């Protein structure tokens, strides 16, 4: 009973999608000219929707706006956790206790803050590549050590160098691993014997583990999401990461759940942070998990044929382009080894020359040659429009 | 015209005079802004991108006090207190000290003790109720070498003294002598009585570098819990830190209604002014009437009576468990607010005046029957 399909205006909505993509990902001044205008961009980089916030979440905010005062706010009842945690119950079978979880300003900054909070400044923070830029950035930010283990691309299926893993892992420096379940960009829904493995290795050598699992609601329609924490039970140190800012489109709101068994590791958390919440933000999330699951298994659904739709045009126009269909998120992981080398800015390349903004090459670390990655959480006509302009510019190179 | 008469909403039946938030509602040109960006029906990633909320606030900021500040020395926080406690680490070497006037919030001491740095205090001078700044106490600890980092409320809270153009200066230049950096906590300056002009440390001391100015449409518009707040820092190096020290994202709900609040909501503040000063009027009538031994100056700002008690109780006696217990109001008093508060207990009046009589019954009983 929803249209996805409905294009929604974010020109004059201070949204970074449309507003400041020079310097996100060209790093480059607002005087950068382009062939296009600004507003003539198909725009399919971060990772945000083009779709809109449920009703019920916008109807929830509303609601907490007629009570029209906007005071100092915690989260005193009851109702945000006993939502939260029957959408866990329900959707994985997992539980934790309401006084492991914290709120925070999103993930990125909990990243940036946990990794002060584990790793001693010397020390070394593991994670999978690809990846998301900002596991790195995380580790650079307090002058922590970045370290990569490279998955293993077996035709666009990837699987875990679990040696090359272990090994980085056993390193006595070794003291965090930033696992992303589901991975972004690959896509990659993380098996049980997968999460067994990287767990029990991180148990071994007694490795923290943030487990971000942002876009574990994000999957196609026939895969489930395993939260790590769901099969270690007892380990203290996993600290578990979701937010409902993918699902719902609703990063602006800024709010995002990190549980944290390690009493020490909580209280230090506790200790450091203004632990005020926004009332807006806590009512909308409030609504998402209450009421949103309906458009969320509508939304799925959307997503999937697009994804079905953007691997069929690939492979009619795109034919010595290589992809496979992501497990979850709404992005979409290409490799264009055929037709690219290493050196070619894939971003400048397609801004330029097909109209399309996008994020490809090392803006995902390392293990991403000539890959691009595609924002599909758009109409099927604007996505269309968009795989038209990418392969039209591809094949007259 | 507006309806501050107008009861919202209702620990079991206390009047509550804690914390500095309002019983008033949310002007409804603040709701409506928020409520029209809730109608663009996205919510991601958002930085203040257009020039809107800089003229809002800097023409806010032109025409109520005739200030004006480089939209590049503009940077967002969640709150005076996050920014206090950041300020402090980045401006004070662990050692050095932070420097107030006494009484005051108490996170002034806790933003210096939170990284380990040393709160200092330099007392007010109370001459029957009427605050003024002992000058060569204030020079003196300014003048230590440790001593780096002064946190001015100016206006001030809890006394609710609007600083003059003179007591400004006389402060600005004994930080200008000795290098002290000045963070200017101006979260009140348009919570003042009808009468008072504010005047920003900054408009005095424009080429200092080395002054914060702090400002947030929380307390005027009762907007805390949307975490927004202007900090202006002219000096390039402590701005830069700060900006490689914060996710620099921001809450489109939030800065659409901080938005409204410098765009649309002067008029409702102008009737709010009224209103305050009325149950300013009548809270001292009231005492004089029915505590008459209590010595009580209206405060020139905030919307929070400072009221002396010395008379009927002793430093020793609880006076916040003491108006809990025995008059069911729950208050804040004696050394919540650092030192240099003995016998005071701080009223709310920001709520309608039918409330505020309901509690000033209920303190005075509980004293007079003590
Ligand atoms: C240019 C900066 C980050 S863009 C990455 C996007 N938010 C994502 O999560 O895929
Ligand atoms: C929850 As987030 C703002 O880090 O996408």
């Amino acid at each position: 009973m929803y249209n996805f399909d409905e294009i929604i205006d974010r020109r004059n909505t201070n949204a970074m999608n449309t507003d400041g993509f020079r310097s996100y990902i060209f790093h480059a001044d607002e005087n950068m000219k382009f062939p296009y205008k600004d507003e003539e961009f198909i725009r399919m980089w971060v990772a945000d929707m083009e779709f809109a916030t449920p009703q019920v979440i916008i109807d929830g905010i509303k609601e907490r706006l007629d009570k029209r005062i906007f005071g100092y706010t915690k989260i005193f009842s009851n109702d945000y956790y006993n939502a939260f945690s029957d959408w866990c119950q329900r959707r994985y079978g997992w539980n934790f206790e309401k006084k492991h979880l914290v709120m925070s300003n999103g993930i990125i900054p909990a990243l940036y803050e946990l990794v002060q909070y584990i790793c001693k400044k010397d020390e070394k923070v593991l994670f999978l590549t690809p990846s998301y830029a900002y596991f790195k950035y995380a580790a650079d930010f307090s002058n922590r050590t970045p370290i990569c283990s490279d998955l293993i691309d077996n035709d666009g299926y990837y699987t875990i160098d679990f040696e090359d893993f272990e090994k980085k892992a056993a390193d006595e420096k070794t003291t965090l691993f930033i696992l992303c379940n589901p991975h972004n960009p690959t896509g990659r829904v993380w098996k049980e014997e997968e999460l067994k493995k990287l767990g029990k290795i991180c148990e071994k050598y007694d490795v923290w583990v943030i487990s971000d699992e942002i876009h574990c609601d994000l999957l196609r329609c026939d895969k489930q999401h395993i939260p790590l924490a769901k099969l270690f039970p007892n380990y203290k140190r996993i600290i578990t990461c979701m937010a409902p800012s993918k699902t719902f489109n609703l990063a602006g709101l800024m709010i995002s759940n990190v549980i944290i068994p390690d009493d020490n590791l909580r209280e230090v958390w506790l200790s450091k942070h203004y632990n005020f919440d926004n009332p807006l933000s806590v009512a909308g999330a409030q609504a998402a998990y209450e009421k949103g699951e309906d458009w969320l298994k509508e939304l799925q659904k959307y997503l999937d044929k697009n994804f079905e739709f953007t691997k069929e045009y690939l492979n009619k126009n795109l034919p010595k382009a290589k992809f496979k269909i992501s497990e979850a998120t709404y992005l979409a992981w290409v490799n264009l080894e055929e037709y690219f080398d290493k050196t070619e800015n894939l971003p400048i390349f397609f801004a330029n020359k097909a109209g399309v903004l996008l994020e490809g090459g090392n803006m995902f670390v390392q293990n991403s040659d000539c890959f691009i990655r595609l924002n599909l959480a758009c109409p099927k006509s604007i996505l269309e429009k968009g795989l038209k302009r990418i392969c039209k510019a591809v094949n007259e190179k």
